[PDB]
């Protein structure tokens, strides 16, 4: 089929398989969070009269898991089978022979309950409140054993029989209610957390993002796919604009993670970014000098002397966008068409001899992108510069002074701004946790109308441990 979405996330079977390595940590958390209530009553026992009993303070004492498999069922669910969770519970048995007063005082015996269980959890994914919800109403438990063992192996005659006939089957059913219920809460905590962190990665100060879902997620034998709006929000105003169409066939399913972004999302980001007054740069005395030195030039050079010239520590250059930049994705790259104002001031003791220029121009850049060693790299495939109105502010002006400045915009300006841009977007990623992941051979691929992120990842097994630990 086809979906209306600004942003699409596709998590493939291979990704689930490396995620499955930590299924046991999740099941462990579920058992540790479950409540096991006191089992009490007072029953007539054979030859022994009314006996009042209670199993008390049931606590998990040991828990291990043998293995887990994961399978995607087309249009239905993510199905995880877990074999041989062995749980040892401990508790305290308290009873007294109520009617048989001649048999002596009430008793207290420590016990353990030993079980082995296979679980089958079939999780369905649905949209709720623009959020992906998880639901496993089909959560199967199969007990291999549930055996009571008293400390000291005491048997007056009524205990093993009572446990077997009145206690285990209703306990099994209580166990299932608690475990399955708690599998459901952890699953929804983990789903909601990812979504909130996704949104956080796309947010900054007064800039937020709406990644509300546009329909129920999709499951096939090969992947699962969520479709989001991707509208940027500025000071809590958003524009609920029509959604671009998305075609599932656009994506492969061999990498672990695919992210498809419409160019409409870039339009949205350029829009709020411009509104926030962010698309600007200022270089004063020694910052201007430092920028030239980065690109292999030097304010003390002969060729800079007529422009800068005597007081290079007092140079001033500003760039700012005049209107919102225009961003397109194309097969060749991402094209940003920017209308800028570049202002120069290289003062002299006499202000009449200060070189002072302003350049209104469109600069169009075709850019390709790389991710490597935890950094974003931006590449210039080509550029075009078309001035609209150049102004000199003093008499100190010449076709060759103007052409020096233009050449600086081109040779130093463009590559400097690109450098600053990649540094800024890399720091936005890092500060939101992206650095912590092992992103493996990611590809950034531009096409007509959309950008593609494809990658494998490594899951630092300690990150899930700490998150589950942080749940308390
Ligand atoms: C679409 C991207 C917009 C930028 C591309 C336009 C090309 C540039 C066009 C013209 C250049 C002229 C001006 C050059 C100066 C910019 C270069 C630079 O020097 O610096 C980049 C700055 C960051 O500088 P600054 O914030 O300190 O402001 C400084 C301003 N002053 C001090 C007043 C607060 O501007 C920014 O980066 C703006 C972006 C910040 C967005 C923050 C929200 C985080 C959201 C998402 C993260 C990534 C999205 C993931 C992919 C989804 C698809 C969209
Ligand atoms: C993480 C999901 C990866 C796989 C899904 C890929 C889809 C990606 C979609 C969108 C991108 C969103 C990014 C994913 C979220 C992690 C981002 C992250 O890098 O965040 C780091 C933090 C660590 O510190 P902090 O929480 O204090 O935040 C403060 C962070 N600072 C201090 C660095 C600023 O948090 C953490 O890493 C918490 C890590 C544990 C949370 C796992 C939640 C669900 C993941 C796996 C489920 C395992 C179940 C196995 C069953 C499989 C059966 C199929
Ligand atoms: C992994 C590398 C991350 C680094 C990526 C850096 C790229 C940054 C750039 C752009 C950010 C893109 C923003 C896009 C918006 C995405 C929206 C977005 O966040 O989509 C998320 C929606 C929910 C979910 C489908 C997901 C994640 C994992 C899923 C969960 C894993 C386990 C969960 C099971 C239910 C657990 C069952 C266990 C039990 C023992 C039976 C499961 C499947 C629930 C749903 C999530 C992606
Ligand atoms: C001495 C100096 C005097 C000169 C004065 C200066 C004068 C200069 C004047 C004007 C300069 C203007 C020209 C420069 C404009 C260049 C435009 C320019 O560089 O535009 C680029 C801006 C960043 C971006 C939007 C882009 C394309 C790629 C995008 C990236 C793709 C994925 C990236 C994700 C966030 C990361 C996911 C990776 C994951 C962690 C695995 C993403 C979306 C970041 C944003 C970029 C185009
Ligand atoms: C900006 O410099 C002007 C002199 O420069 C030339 O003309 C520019 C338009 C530009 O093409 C540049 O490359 C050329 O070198 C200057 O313009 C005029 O004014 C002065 C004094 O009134 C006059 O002597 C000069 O000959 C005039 N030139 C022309 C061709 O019009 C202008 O004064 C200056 N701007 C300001 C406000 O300082
Ligand atoms: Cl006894």
């Amino acid at each position: 089929t086809s979906h209306e979405a600004g942003i699409v996330c596709r998590i493939t079977k291979p990704a689930l398989l490396v995620l499955n390595h930590e299924t046991a940590k999740v099941i462990q958390t579920a058992f540790q969070r479950a409540s096991y209530p006191d089992i009490t009553g007072e029953k007539a026992m054979m030859l022994l009269g009314q006996v009042k009993y209670g199993l008390h303070n049931i606590q998990i004492s040991h828990l291990s898991i043998a293995s887990s498999q994961v399978e995607l069922v087309e249009a239905k669910s993510i199905d995880v089978s877990i074999q041989d969770v062995s749980v040892v519970f401990k508790g305290t048995l308290k009873y007294g022979y109520t009617t048989a007063w001649w048999l002596g005082i009430d008793q207290s015996i420590d016990f353990e309950i030993d079980s082995a269980i296979d679980l089958q959890i079939n999780t369905q994914l649905t949209a709720d409140s623009g959020r992906v919800r998880t639901d496993a109403p089909d959560c199967y438990l199969s007990f291999h054993k549930l055996l009571l063992h008293l400390q000291g192996e005491r048997e007056p005659g009524w205990i093993k029989q009572l446990f077997t006939n009145f206690i285990s089957f209703t306990l099994k059913l209580v166990l299932k209610g608690q475990i399955c219920k708690e599998i459901n809460v952890i699953s929804n905590i983990m789903a909601d957390f990812v979504q909130t962190r996704a949104a956080s990665i796309l947010s900054d100060g007064d800039i937020g993002v709406d990644i509300s879902l546009t329909g129920d997620p999709v499951i096939t034998a090969s992947y699962l796919e969520s479709h989001h709006k991707g509208h940027f929000i500025y000071k809590d105003v958003s524009e609920d604009l029509p959604l671009p169409t998305f075609s599932p066939t656009l994506l492969g399913d061999s990498r672990m993670l695919y992210f498809w972004f419409s160019e409409r999302v870039f339009h949205s980001l350029a829009k709020v970014a411009f509104q926030d007054g962010r698309l600007m740069l200022s270089l004063m005395g020694d910052e201007f000098k430092a920028v030239l030195e980065t690109w292999g030039f030097n304010t003390n050079q002969e060729i800079f002397q007529e422009v800068v010239g005597g007081f290079p520590s007092q140079a001033q250059v500003t760039v700012h966008c005049l209107k919102m930049p225009k961003i397109s994705c194309q097969n060749k790259g991402v094209v940003v068409d920017s209308s800028v104002m570049v202002k120069f001031l290289f003062p002299r003791p006499d202000q009449q001899h200060s070189v002072a220029y302003t350049f209104e121009e469109d600069i169009v850049t075709t850019v390709q992108a790389s991710y490597s060693k935890k950094k974003l790299f931006l590449s210039l495939l080509d550029f075009q510069i078309t001035p609209k109105t150049v102004s000199n502010l003093t008499e100190s002006s010449s076709e060759s002074i103007q052409s020096f400045l233009q050449s600086m915009i081109t040779a130093v300006g463009i590559p400097e701004v690109m450098s600053r841009l990649e540094v800024v977007f890399t720091a936005l990623m890092n500060s939101k946790g992206v650095s912590l992941f092992d992103i493996i051979n990611p590809e950034i691929i531009t096409r007509d109308g959309f950008l593609l992120l494809q990658m494998d990842f490594g899951f630092p097994e300690h990150l899930l441990v700490d998150f589950l630990q942080s749940l308390s």
